[PDB]
């Protein structure tokens, strides 16, 4: 395995390294406005070597943005693809690239057979190329590598069985910004080329000038290059025609030929294309020629790529008409007048790179190294896209929440096969797409209309309900007798209960399981835990009496906690914030141990008093003017008191301090260390009265944040032996900090409410010594190092936070993980800060044509690791990436895949069993079963299981390591007849593995098994 951490690459461009040296100056460079006037020696192509031209035609097709899928399908792509079919079938040249199989394959399965045929045809030889091949074309900033990877299997395995074709090169025109998770996943999924446009206009200038916008992108901690893929960087403002053929917009928008009138369309250089004839197309080739040598010039081979296309073009018989016609006179011109010396035709993308690596191989050029990434993405001048990694935070935080429940959902079905009237497959296959296409970067990236994101959220609720369904019925099936075992596929055998969403304050969607004497004695509960490895965890249920005990199934009594359920209102009438208990509902908490990727079953029994094993917690209520808070049955009366700092510590975990207010002040890791000072402040950022405003793609703030005035916020302590936690009403946000022994877990209910023009941040204000550096996650799958540069403004210091973030110096750490993504930075050194949300009411000129003015409240949730580092073995300063601690890795996987529960819905369970998975292999803490999925119905003979294995890095500290079993996935199931190592997609061979065992992974990688069984 290579080293991650001691051998720092060698590469030719470094991207932290390039921002370190880089000026950034914004200067007019002429006709193109962020390069310069490109020269060219016209002596350098000749007979013997030519220019090699491949035009392109593509159609940007958003599945969602200022329509709904379903409404641009009705509209316009179904149009384009009908068209595309009929003149790709008539004229044999022509060609056309397709990015998004969700639009195709719902355009796909509405043909009729003929058709069907046709398409195929006109795939096999050659016309019409997929690029990518993903449900969608994903944002790179907020996607976690898990969910990237799941639509881009969704799309490639749609691809494979329909069309018959795996695409090997990638086009990624649109995301706003883009991350070295694409090339990570590709390379490991069969890619051998990809594509980016939407870098900051400084980086296309600088690679431009040095021709280093084609470069062999690898992961920042690959010292060998293992992970190299090759990528092609455009180098101008737009993937429109007007920035595709060269330099000077105002001649290539002559060149896009539906801006003559007709069309509605026109060149907003004002010289309009004009037809070509016999008597101008000399004069119209001289022109394009011109631009294609100056555009030749950014880049190292005699093969030039010129992409012909825009948002939903191709749609109009007559447009397809007028740019095949067009373009094939020029092509009939230039390639007969010698003097060009090019030869230029329409082409595909892989045709494109098929011919570079030729010219590379005949020694015509070498490529450069590089690694690093390319966020914050900037257009122009300061207008930095940093507003979309907070943009609708509802819907962020929802990504997650489907994240895990479709990955519980196939792990739970996997281990058996099902009839097909158990709809196992089919909600299944509902869930996996409606994420999928929710990765789209006007999904996840908060950047639709607001009628899209509603859409969204729909599709991803009926996803939910899907993953529910097939979730309980396998725990179902998987505790019973199976003499026993008699299944209504319809029937709900258990409810889902989470804690966190969509939150307390946000829904009130949980059921209490209501217990009495005169009604029911005792109802079983279920927890799962797709992790592979033995866990523990703290879990809650409602229940309608605070006397209530719990049981395993062997009947060896748990000890739990009961606390009252407390709900924060916006009293209209005070104008207080200010919580409210209930005195007929109550929250029980106790310890869930459960096996690798396995179930637990407890039982929960009311009694007439309190139980043995039940403790309560106090409650105290901080704040001047009280008023009594009755809790029914609860046995220990609240408390109230004066606003007062307060000290709290949870079994021998860390003792925390807090403000008058409720905000964390500082932490005690153990009895004798220091009180370290840790502050949680609240501030807001509004948006300029001059100039360009922030909207949902830009965060264009009015200088640095304000204080957010607190006022005298009602603070309420609760104090248990098993948990306690501190929570304020502030504005805008119930604050709250919850202490189960170890780091504690942050949650905020945040309801930005008609503050219009108002970003509200969270910041941790430390003193530890971190200068400008800081680290923060891409796609949830490895640590990137950041430098603040005080030579860019606010908002390009400002990074996706799609899982985690630290700052650190030489003996100190504060981590914060996240459970959803969003934005942030560290604007001086010791601090970290994460928006919360942003209410804009003004577009921000990218074509959305509206402001973000839909929030709604967000239940947001982190964990906050305090720790000493100096026994950490590190990188050296020189290297790229930073790495987690085992705790921080823990309490993120305690943020994106908790244990699930499920609350037994009828009085009584026949058959029940107490446990499921006891004989898993319990895996070393880095590995990770990521995916788990059955690959084959029924019906087939021989039944395959994939499985995603992805192993992280962790720092040596000098924990002693210990135990754990080898985990090989291939024997999971029994009756193992074969195991191959895959593509990460299934959907190649690479393989056969002695003995049928699956190795492990080394840390970093990420490999991909397939087990077949007799
Ligand atoms: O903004 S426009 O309507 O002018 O369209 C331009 C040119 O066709 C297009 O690039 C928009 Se891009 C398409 C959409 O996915 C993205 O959010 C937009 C970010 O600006
Ligand atoms: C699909 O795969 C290749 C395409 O090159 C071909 O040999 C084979 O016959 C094709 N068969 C199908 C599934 O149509
Ligand atoms: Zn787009």
């Amino acid at each position: 395995c290579q080293d991650v951490v001691q051998d720092v690459p060698n590469v030719d461009v470094q991207m932290l390294e390039l921002y370190d040296r880089m000026s950034f100056k914004d200067i007019d460079g002429g006709v193109w406005k962020q390069g310069w006037n490109i020269k060219y020696d016209p002596l350098k192509y000749n007979a013997h070597h030519k220019l090699k031209v491949f035009v392109v035609p593509h159609s940007h097709n958003d599945p969602g943005w200022i329509q709904t899928f379903e409404e641009y399908y009705q509209h316009d792509t179904k149009h384009i693809l009908s068209n595309a079919l009929r003149h790709l079938h008539d004229n044999p040249e022509m060609k056309f690239i397709w990015a998004e199989i969700s639009y195709f394959a719902r355009f796909y399965h509405d043909l009729g057979e003929n058709k069907k045929l046709q398409m195929k045809s006109i795939v096999k030889n050659g016309q019409l190329e997929f690029v990518t091949g993903g449900w969608v074309m994903p944002d790179e900033a907020n996607s976690h590598w898990r969910n990237v990877l799941l639509q881009l299997t969704e799309g490639q395995t749609w691809l494979k069985q329909f069309m018959n074709v795996t695409p090997t090169a990638s086009w990624a025109i649109d995301p706003f910004g883009h991350s070295p998770t694409m090339p990570y996943i590709l390379q490991k999924s069969g890619f051998k080329n990809m594509l980016i446009q939407r870098t900051h206009y400084s980086v296309k200038k600088e690679l431009a000038q040095q021709r280093q916008l084609e470069f062999l992108w690898r992961q920042i901690w690959d010292n060998k290059g293992d992970t190299a893929l090759f990528t092609h960087m455009m180098p101008f403002y737009s993937y429109d025609i007007p920035h595709t053929c060269g330099p000077d917009p105002k001649v290539c928008c002559q060149f896009d030929f539906k801006r003559m009138g007709s069309f509605g369309l026109s060149c907003p250089w004002k010289v309009p294309p004009r037809t070509i004839s016999d008597q101008n197309v000399a004069a119209r080739s001289d022109l394009l020629v011109d631009q294609w040598k100056k555009k030749a010039e950014l880049y190292r081979t005699n093969v030039l790529l010129i992409p012909l296309g825009d948002d939903f073009r191709f749609k109009q018989n007559t447009e397809w008409d007028v740019q095949r016609v067009n373009y094939e006179r020029l092509f009939e011109h230039i390639n007969s007048q010698a003097h060009f010396n090019v030869q230029a035709q329409f082409g595909t993308l892989q045709e494109y790179f098929d011919a570079v690596h030729q010219a590379e191989r005949a020694g015509q050029a070498e490529f450069p190294t590089l690694s690093g990434d390319f966020f914050t993405y900037a257009d122009r001048s300061d207008n930095y896209w940093s507003g979309y990694y907070t943009s609708r935070p509802y819907h962020k935080r929802m990504d997650r929440v489907l994240m895990h429940y479709v990955r519980a959902a196939e792990m739970l079905s996997a281990w058996h096969s099902w009839d097909g009237m158990a709809r196992i497959e089919e909600r299944l296959e509902q869930a996996r797409r409606e994420l999928s296409l929710f990765q789209h970067h006007d999904g996840i990236t908060g950047t639709a209309k607001t009628h899209v994101v509603v859409d969204y959220e729909q599709r991803m609720q009926e996803a939910l309900k899907a993953c529910q369904m097939v979730m309980q019925q396998s725990v179902y099936r998987l505790l019973t007798k199976p003499s026993i075992y008699s299944p209504d596929f319809s029937f709900s055998y258990f409810t889902l209960d989470d804690s966190r969403w969509p939150g307390s304050g946000v829904e009130d969607s949980r059921t209490t399981i209501i217990l009495g004497e005169d009604i029911l004695p005792s109802k079983h509960v279920v927890m799962h835990n797709t992790l592979p490895h033995w866990r523990e965890q703290l879990v809650d249920f409602y229940v309608s009496s605070p006397f209530v005990s719990v049981t395993d199934l062997a009947n060896n009594p748990v000890e739990a906690q009961v606390s009252p359920v407390w709900s924060w209102h916006h009293d209209t009438l005070t104008k207080t914030i200010h919580p409210q208990g209930s005195t007929t509902k109550y929250r029980i908490i106790f310890k869930a141990r459960v096996p690798p990727m396995g179930l637990a079953t407890y039982v929960l029994t009311i009694s007439d008093s309190k139980p043995e094993h039940t403790s309560y917690a106090s409650n105290l209520l901080l704040r001047k003017n009280p008023t009594s808070l009755p809790l029914g049955q609860y046995p220990e009366d609240v408390k109230f008191g004066d606003p007062r700092e307060i000290s709290l510590r949870v079994g021998n975990g860390p003792t925390l301090a807090f403000s008058e207010q409720g905000l964390l002040k500082s932490i005690q890791l153990t009895q004798d260390s220091p009180h370290v000072p840790v502050h949680f402040k609240f501030l807001k950022y509004g948006v300029r009265s001059h100039g360009d405003r922030s909207g949902a793609y830009l965060f264009l703030p009015n200088g640095p944040a304000s204080p957010v005035e607190l006022g005298q916020p009602v603070v309420l302590v609760t104090k248990g032996k098993l948990e306690s936690s501190v929570s304020v009403g502030l504005p805008s946000v119930v604050h709250q900090t919850i202490m189960r022994g170890g780091a504690p877990e942050i949650r905020n209910l945040v309801d930005i409410g008609s503050l219009d023009n108002t970003e509200i941040v969270m910041r941790l204000e430390t003193h530890i010594d971190s200068g400008d550096i800081f680290y923060t996650d891409l796609n949830g799958l490895q640590f990137i190092k950041r430098r603040r540069l005080d030579k860019l403004p606010l908002q390009a210091n400002y990074y996706p936070i799609p899982s985690g973030m630290f700052i650190e110096d030489a003996n100190t750490r504060l981590t914060l993980l996240t459970g959803q993504p969003l934005g942030g930075s560290s604007l001086a050194s010791g601090e970290l800060e994460i928006m919360q949300d942003r209410r804009l009411a003004s577009d921000d000129e990218r074509g959305l044509g509206q402001g973000v003015l839909d929030n709604k409240p967000v239940l947001h949730i982190y964990r906050l690791v305090l720790e000493k580092v100096n026994n950490c073995v590190r990188p050296s300063k020189l290297h790229p990436a930073g790495y987690l601690t085992s705790a921080a890795h823990k309490a993120s996987q305690s943020l994106l895949d908790p244990l699930d529960k499920f609350i037994f819905a009828e009085n009584e369970w026949i058959g029940a069993q107490g446990q499921f998975g006891g004989d898993h292999p319990s895996a070393r803490e880095d590995l990770d079963v990521s995916v788990m999925r059955r690959l084959t119905k029924s019906s087939a003979k021989t039944q395959r299981v994939g499985y995603v294995l992805h192993r992280t890095n962790l720092m040596q500290c000098g924990t002693p390591e210990e135990h754990t079993q080898k985990l090989d996935v291939c024997h999971l199931l029994p009756n193992v007849a074969r195991c191959e190592r895959t593509t990460l997609t299934f959907l190649q061979n690479l393989e056969h593995l002695d003995g049928m065992v699956a190795p492990e992974v080394c840390p970093m990688e990420t490999a991909a098994y397939v087990s077949s069984h007799s």
